[PDB]
């Protein structure tokens, strides 16, 4: 053997000489360790760049969020499909999780790859259909997951943007569309099985799933192969693009666009700049150009060239293989710079290109493609070094202890690379214990660990929906609801049918809106909504003078006897009449009541029932202008002239009436609801006379206590009602006024909590608190100008323990209620201005719309979806609404006025 290793020393003496010689020539490629920090430092600020907003939009580093936020713990069971595409083959495999993956590789050509999006994934279909036929699973309804290699735009993980194309695909039209429906066009143009992509994931990320499976400490997934890249596990506080606070979540760094801006215009060469001039996406991913396995080769094949040319190789000898594209490959650079091999095969794959080489040329071609192989190694180093610094800082400790999952062919199969890149990754990171784990069995056993997972959520995501399916009324049901209430108008205005009919129509004595010569000075009382109030108004014909003072009433008198709420009334009046210095003159009183009122003239007015919070007794029955006499005698103080008893809407509608002549319609959405109208005296059959007007004061918030809505009261509507005071009563009112829409998002939460689906299917004291939700928080929660954050926070100052996704579906809870509130209360309004269009008989309306109430007045979209409902389903009409800011009080003083005058 003494000839071996007399040869061996040959070629040591041949080489170094050389060696010097090619260092000097390709010094370009030879990338200090400083550089390296250099660039590790570079990448840094790349990356933060990537993750920022501010800078996001011009971050070559894209540092796309992924929807993974943890590796596997093994919770995960059942059997998947797994399709990966875009590394050197397209394989499908069926996972089922201990793991047991069975996959097959299809061949596909250099038609579908640089094809149709459509031809490419009818080829992914068939396949797909292939191998569930194969396989014998097209029956079993199995989740499949999607390992697509490519830069996607993912907002949920069912969704998956195609940004460009890398590598070797480029087929028309899927870049900027979503690959997972374009997979669906596929499988239902062939229509011969059926299948549901529920996870779309980067190969990065398939990788990094598949190693923490088996090792807990992988937070990073890396890939050197057809192309390069690398994912990591990310804190959520840092990735701006993605709102939440809590735990981290996978970002696919997509580093091979490092670069592109032009970042590393300083280190790329002329021969990578050839490469890119002659590439199927010139100018894009350049870090990669220079690091991948499908770019080294060809990257030899052009220095080669250039010393041949320039006779530092083969005698200057050129051939035609040398100069066609591909002749030299990265198969080739692997073989060359084999330990013992290595010599022999530069010889053996030179010759083959016809060029004679000597024995110096193929020392030399090897150097070179150590060069080449080493530049590779090193760039990856430095980058990955960033991405575990960026680790290391996030864990606050100056010391790293963590796994990087590796894949790709050109580490697994390079004789020199994956040393040369962890020696000198090691060095850059010196304060950092790394491991790296080969997926050895590829991306997709932690594809289904990321589809089982996707699954499961997606699941949990239908029973809700098959929940809140129930609060969104179809336009042909609203338009029902609408003719629904017509009907009811007619039986509470007609003679015969209106001791039965549940939309009483009651006829509140005002028979027209301000005739401007009103005058005086009045009390007036404002009972029924949140804030009782005692007024003082001035009216001058014309000028209003306005005064009031809220005086609370406890819970205990409100439901206590009608003789404790009327004596606080009373004392309340005296109060007022001191403050205001009027204590003495008996004065005109108008009581604004807000509840159903029998009346037979203005001054009476026997309380028909209690609604909403009032429920003290003995006052049903009786006329609570009645009661009120008895209260000022009882207490022997002051006297005053009970003029009129008045309801909120009709009070609403007239403070507006006066100031707008067109207002005849007054609508009240607090509290509680309802609406009263100008309703042609030919029609009000329970009050006789044949001329003019009445305001008819419709209890709409009764509509359906027959049974007339029963067909979209839901489970939780029952609910509420049944947990009521008056249960079986107001029920279009309690799915509409803010001391009920509160009650209904409380109970879908508990129902969404028990399940799981929320809080930690945790039921909470404050869960279980009656009224939590009030009128000032949904409004908030459903607001725009919130951000997640404030939402989150309004719902922990309720005592809630929300999270940021807890805090989402929250949300969402609370807009199906409300909107479904300001969709039937439009429905309402609706019926309301047709019957006003037909009983004046005219083809097109215009009346304006007198409104109060908190809940419309503190929320962000009732109103609006209102209004648009209103118009939709009356187009014969343009209602108007106003809203009336000085309160029933004026209305009910302007009442009082022309109710003295008789
Ligand atoms: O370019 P490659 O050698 O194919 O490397 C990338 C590919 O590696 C395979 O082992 C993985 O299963 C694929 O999910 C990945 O896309
Ligand atoms: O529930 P609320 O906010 O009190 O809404 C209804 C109430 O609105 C006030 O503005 C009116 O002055 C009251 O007469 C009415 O009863
Ligand atoms: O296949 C490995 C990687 O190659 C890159 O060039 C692609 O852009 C990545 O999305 C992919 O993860
Ligand atoms: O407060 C607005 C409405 O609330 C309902 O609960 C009452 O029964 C109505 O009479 C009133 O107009």
């Amino acid at each position: 053997m003494i000839a071996a290793q007399l040869l061996a020393y040959y070629f040591t003496e041949l080489k170094d000489d050389q060696v010097k010689k090619i260092d000097k020539y390709l010094y370009a490629m030879r990338l200090s360790d400083e550089i390296l920090i250099d660039i590790l430092t570079r990448f840094k600020k790349e990356m933060k760049n990537g993750l920022s907003r501010d800078y996001n939009p011009t971050a070559s580093v894209k540092m796309l969020p992924t929807f993974v936020r943890s590796i596997p713990d093994g919770s995960e069971k059942g059997d998947f499909i797994a399709l990966d595409l875009g590394g050197s083959s397209f394989r499908i495999l069926r996972v089922q999780v201990n793991v047991s993956m069975e996959s097959e590789i299809y061949d596909t050509p250099e038609n579908i790859v640089h094809g149709s999006g459509t031809q490419l994934f009818d080829h992914v279909a068939d396949c797909l259909g292939d191998f569930m036929e194969k396989k014998k699973i097209k029956d079993k309804k199995l989740p499949v997951g999607f390992t697509f290699s490519f830069p996607c735009r993912q907002s949920k993980i069912d969704e998956a943007v195609l940004i460009t194309w890398t590598k070797r695909f480029k087929a028309s039209g899927v870049e900027g569309a979503d690959v997972v429906k374009l997979l669906n066009k596929a499988i239902k143009k062939r229509g011969d099985y059926d299948a549901n992509i529920v996870a779309v994931v980067n190969d990065t990320v398939g990788t990094m799933m598949t190693c923490g499976y088996d090792d807990q400490q992988c937070e990073v997934g890396l890939i050197i192969g057809t192309g390069t890249n690398a994912c990591y596990m990310e804190e959520l506080r840092h990735i701006d693009l993605v709102e939440g606070d809590e735990g981290r979540m996978c970002i696919n760094t997509e580093w091979g666009a490092f670069g592109d801006d032009g970042s590393l215009e300083d280190i790329r060469t002329e021969f990578d700049r050839e490469l890119d001039r002659g590439s199927l996406n010139p100018g894009k991913q350049l870090f990669e150009k220079m690091v991948s396995g499908m770019y080294m080769g060809e990257l030899v094949r052009l220095i080669l060239v250039k010393m041949a040319k320039e006779g530092l190789l083969f005698e200057g000898r050129i051939t035609p293989e040398l100069l066609t594209r591909g002749k030299f490959n990265t198969s080739d650079v692997s073989a060359i710079e084999k330990d013992k091999e290595g010599i022999q095969n530069a010889k053996e794959i030179l010759t083959r290109l016809g060029v004679e080489p000597s024995d110096v040329d193929c020392v030399s071609v090897q150097h070179i493609c150590t060069i080449v192989s080493f530049r590779s190694a090193n760039l990856v180093a430095a980058t990955l070094g960033a991405i575990l610094n960026r680790l290391r800082d996030n864990k606050g400790t100056p010391r790293l202890r963590t796994t990087v999952g590796v894949d790709g062919s050109l580490y697994k199969m390079h004789p020199q690379y994956s040393r040369r890149f962890h020696k000198t990754l090691r060095r850059l990171v010196p304060d950092s214990d790394v491991r790296f784990l080969l997926s050895e069995s590829g991306t997709g056993k932690g594809a289904a660990m990321v589809t089982a997972v996707a699954y499961r959520l997606a699941e949990q995501h239908r029973q809700i929906e098959e929940t809140l399916a129930h609060f969104r009324l179809s336009k042909q049901t609203l338009m029902e609801v609408k003719k629904r209430l017509r009907t009811e108008m007619e039986m509470g205005l007609r003679k015969e049918t209106n001791s039965k009919a549940t939309v009483k129509m009651l006829p509140s004595f005002v028979r027209s809106i301000p005739d401007g010569t009103e005058h005086g000075d009045f009390l007036a009382l404002d009972l029924g909504g949140t804030n009782f109030r005692v007024l003082l108004v001035k009216i001058r014909s014309r000028t209003v003078e306005m005064h009031n003072k809220i005086y609370s009433i406890p819970l205990e008198i409100m439901q206590g006897t009608g003789d404790e709420l009327f004596d606080h009334i009373v004392s309340c009046i005296s109060d007022f009449l001191d403050y205001m210095g009027i204590k003495g003159p008996r004065m005109p009183l108008g009581f604004t009541f807000s509840f159903p009122c029998h009346q037979t003239n203005l001054d009476c007015g026997i309380l028909i029932s209690w609604t909403k919070g009032f429920k003290a007794t003995d006052c049903e029955g009786h006329d609570v202008a009645s009661l009120l006499r008895d209260a000022v005698k009882r207490r022997e103080e002051f006297d005053l002239d009970v003029v009129a008893v008045v309801n909120d809407t009709v009070g609403t509608m007239m403070t507006c009436a006066y100031e707008e002549p067109t207002c005849e319609i007054g609508l009240i959405v607090g509290t509680g609801t309802n609406a009263c109208y100008m309703e042609e005296m030919k029609n009000v059959e329970m009050v006789e006379g044949n001329q003019g007007q009445m305001c008819i004061n419709m209890e709409w918030g009764a509509f359906g206590d027959n049974g007339c809505l029963d067909d979209i009261r839901t489970d939780f509507d029952k609910v509420v009602d049944e947990y009521s005071l008056n249960s079986g009563k107001q029920r279009f009112e309690k799915m509409i006024s803010g001391m009920y829409l509160g009650e209904i998002v409380r109970n879908i939460l508990i129902d969404f909590t028990k399940k799981g689906f929320l809080f930690r299917g945790q039921i909470s004291e404050p869960l279980k608190t009656r009224g939590i939700f009030e009128t000032k928080f949904l409004s908030q929660i459903e607001s725009d100008r919130l951000a997640l954050l404030q939402v989150r926070a309004i719902l922990q100052q309720l005592g809630l323990n929300s999270t940021c996704d807890d805090s989402i579906l929250v949300k969402t809870v609370c807009g199906v209620v409300s909107k479904r509130a300001a969709q039937l209360c439009g429905a309402g309004m609706a019926a309301v201005v047709e019957k006003i269009r037909e009983n004046r008989g005219l083809d097109h309306l215009n009346v304006t719309v007198g409104v109060d109430g908190t809940l419309y007045k503190l929320h962000p979209h009732f109103s609006r979806i209102m209004h648009q409902t209103v118009k939709e389903l009356s187009p014969k009409c343009t209602v108007s609404f106003l809203l009336s800011e000085d309160g029933s009080g004026k209305g009910a003083a302007l009442i009082t006025a022309v109710g003295v005058r008789l």
